[PDB]
């Protein structure tokens, strides 16, 4: 055959951030991927944590010189109790939070790395004909029948859900000047993503199911309206400009499983997240510290491995009870606790100070491991 | 190998619909499939849009000189507010809404029209080991290492769901008259479907999965004592025939995925749909719609492909609001609106008239193409 | 006797007004997406009447209700 | 190849078994296998008429002397009405209810009776490469390319749900004295299961997926104070000893699948039940039917089949009816039925005697057939 340390299932962003990543380490590294310059339907929003891990891996200068579009703004609010929560990294002295950024830019970016990089090799377009995972090999194979061995394996990117992102680009009336924003609205949540364009955004739109297919079914003029509506005209009329996407969040009950010489990484492109177009985030951070513990014993064995297992279940855990949290603030924020504030008899409210938490968690400096 | 312009994985009712159809084409067509006299188990209410491609493709006769159950009326009722509404073509100067038509009788049908056709081959029983989708060709392979190859390929009739339906042969006290029957009942709705014998109904019972299970599992006279009740007696005392069977319903936020080169439309035998036994009736019109399309470039690419997978998905939009439509008349069927009926000030309220659309609806004359 | 008649047409009055209340909710609720696909595709079995604008002048107006006189 | 009459799909508590026991038969058996003295993660809670299937398979004596803790009473009760029903073998004459046993002990054993057995032999670590399911036999390979034909075949052991279960072993400040305790709050249940260390029980909580994985990932003082709170204080302060482990509870609506020489029963390991640790007796018990039926036409034909079909999918419904009635039992418990008792009003009540019908359930000696 030939013979890897590790071979990475599906090659996309986060699998090569591994690839990448995992290197200048001794470890040879496979990589099977099994398959324009306009706004893309897909972008994903990459915070300092992920920015401080491509910038490391040497490629945030490429999609940066591509196409990025900074935010240091956020906004959060509430249809219902009117409740609402803003914040700002000017606040405390940062220039910025995060970056809407295009998925294909930033897989095609690494991508581009992947065979700029020796102890990296790119198997395409090949499909898994049988794997029989042996003691100390893997002992996989693909589909034009060559044989393949690996250490341990990681999947990635692919390879139960209650609600359905649509996704799509919209031209605002207002510019979005540079903020993301983000509504609740029942149980559906409305986030527009600020774009290069000054007034164009893409939107994350999480609803039920049967919710998101209605809407991506409905007439344009209608679904402009809707929206906007939506959005409470926060940015004024709306106009679709794209096709209308809906994809089923993968979140939220895993995005980590470890066995013996197998790794898996969840999908975390397309996974529920507090904030809006951050999922990813979440993948970035599992790598980071799978780099950081696979640089050293035998690499595959699943001990050494369920204690990171451990780390990431926790993760979804903490991202859970955040999105819990965020809705019990706005739920909080009401006429009765205006009025205690008032006459100094609240018991439990907003923190001194979230912001500066709020800030902390978008642009997911902690997370990290340093290094 | 052998070479195909169309091989369809799972030859059953809507395949070979699509087989017979996308034929005097140019195309030659693969169909693999990977497998009495008395009343079946499995019936779907066929409807005028449907016989117009079954008409159309040669086979009506057969099936009809076999076996079928015309039905011109309809009622619908609710036994919560106690609303209803009934209607017929015959109002309309229609002889049929539609035919109760055995699946098996169906299936076999086609089935026989397929090997009485050239460019269609009948690959069985024959099970998948391996598919590697390539630029220009299927390149799919059989378990008894068949090579094969393909332009497009299409799956169907198998190859998330909320409710379980509970089917069952039921003989009546009084005759159905060519009725189909459909009582809402909470989250229960219990339909009867009128076969040749003029005392015997097949029904649909739409349980959740738990309740489902329970009535398969009743005895046989409780069941008997609680199938009628639940459809206010409106035929009398009831007794099961058949073997109770339930199968999930396996609609209702899908029904079409078109890929590079594959195309893949949804069970709509075992779909949930407004009008009880009509599910199937959406595939036959998907296929209708894609031998439309396919007789004409290349017929694989997932461009001139996804333009069709648009009007899908938004079909199933329009069968989930119309399912959303049906519980909004009736919980408005009430007796608040009944008094303002009386004096004149009703703002909202059932269309005039929605008889006529609701005779366009069972028979689908509507969805066709026409053609 | 010759006022009990009368408490029929005002306890009426009141039911009507009651049934109108509730019927404003089922319009506004009833005014949702998946109405709006129907009535794009014509598959609509309930809906706002035509034409309720003169009915709700009709109301707002009261003309009803009057004796004339 | 090598021929069998019956192979088994993958080789744990419920197929081994199987194998010993469908044995002195006339029926070759072979059975695929795909894959330390400390108190077990996973345990079940065995009872009489398991325990009756394996003392007849000669396998009793060896878990017996190997580890096991013998309960003869049982609590249940309800933290919102305070309803609660407690009852005993012991006022009936038995010794015990059931026996809490860990998984590893009760499999490995059953592999030390499978090759102590000539008619079986184990294949292991084998994976399925192909199955091409023929008429008269099962044409099943191997991933070694090792051809093998069979009868019929059998998946058990693995091969859609609500709650998760949170398993692990807990000392107790007071001694749970051999009694299984279960404790309803909302939709939480919470039940403690005794083991051989006087102090020490292994629970089983059944959250929603969110609920699991937050306390999963609680930190240790958090989960003990909370566990114990959930479980009123009943055995005083909790203290963790090992990991929590979580896995989805994939009953409820299904444990038994008959196909053309295909038999499956569930994984009753890993599905509710009213009994805490109870669900493998439920495997157990469509085993010795099995046992039963097997030993006899041709063992594979689906006729002679579905009618065990009916008897298992019935066992399921019967499952379901009984958490169902479990809830109505402790919400009806309230103070308003108090009254009514005083006074001799009440229409509807616990039955006399449902204790010995409790007695009877626990111990599972129905569901027996004998033999």
């Amino acid at each position: 055959m030939q013979s890897f340390d590790v071979v990475i299932a599906g090659g996309g962003m986060v699998g090569l951030a591994l690839a990448c990543g995992l290197q200048g380490s001794g470890l040879r590294i496979a990589v099977l991927e099994k398959q324009g310059k306009g706004h893309a339907l897909r972008v994903s929003a990459i915070n300092a944590a992920s920015e401080c891990l491509l910038r490391h891996i040497g490629v945030w200068e490429n999609l940066v010189a591509q196409r990025v579009s900074p935010y240091n703004d956020m906004q959060v609010w509430d249809k219902d109790s009117f409740g609402k929560i803003s914040f700002s990294g000017e606040e405390f002295g940062f220039s910025h939070l995060g970056h809407i950024i295009e998925n294909p830019v930033i897989q095609q970016v690494l991508w581009q790395r992947a065979s700029q990089l020796s102890d990296i090799t790119l198997l395409s377009p090949t499909s898994l004909k049988q794997v029989a995972w042996g003691e100390n090999e893997a002992f996989i194979t693909l589909q034009d029948d060559s044989m393949l061995t690996a250490r341990l394996v990681v999947g990635a990117d692919g390879a139960d859900y209650g609600h359905h992102a649509l996704v799509a680009n919209i031209r605002t009336e207002h510019p979005h000047q540079s903020v993301a924003r983000q509504a609740f609205h029942g149980d559906g949540i409305l986030a527009f993503l600020p774009l290069d364009d000054p007034h164009l955004c893409s939107i994350v739109w999480s609803l039920s199911p049967e919710q998101a297919l209605v809407m991506q079914s409905l007439p344009v003029e209608e679904f402009n309206r809707q929206v906007a509506m939506a959005f409470d005209m926060r940015l004024g009329l709306c106009e679709l400009e794209s096709e209308r996407q809906t994809f089923p969040l993968m979140g939220r009950y895993a995005r980590s499983f470890a066995a013996h010489r197998l790794v898996l990484v969840g999908d975390a492109a397309h996974t529920i997240h507090p904030l809006a177009g951050q999922g990813v985030n979440l993948g970035f951070m599992d790598v980071a510290e799978l780099i950081a513990e696979l640089k050293r014993k035998d690499i595959g064995q699943h001990l050494y491995l369920r204690r990171y297992e451990r780390r990431r279940k926790h993760s979804a855990a903490v991202m859970l009870a955040s999105m819990q949290g965020f809705r019990e603030l706005f739920d909080g924020d009401n006429p009765a606790k205006k009025l205690l504030r008032d006459v100094g008899l609240v018991l439990a409210d907003k923190l001194p100070g979230i912001k500066p938490t709020l800030v902390r968690q978008a642009m997911g400096l902690h997370d990290l491991p340093d290094w």
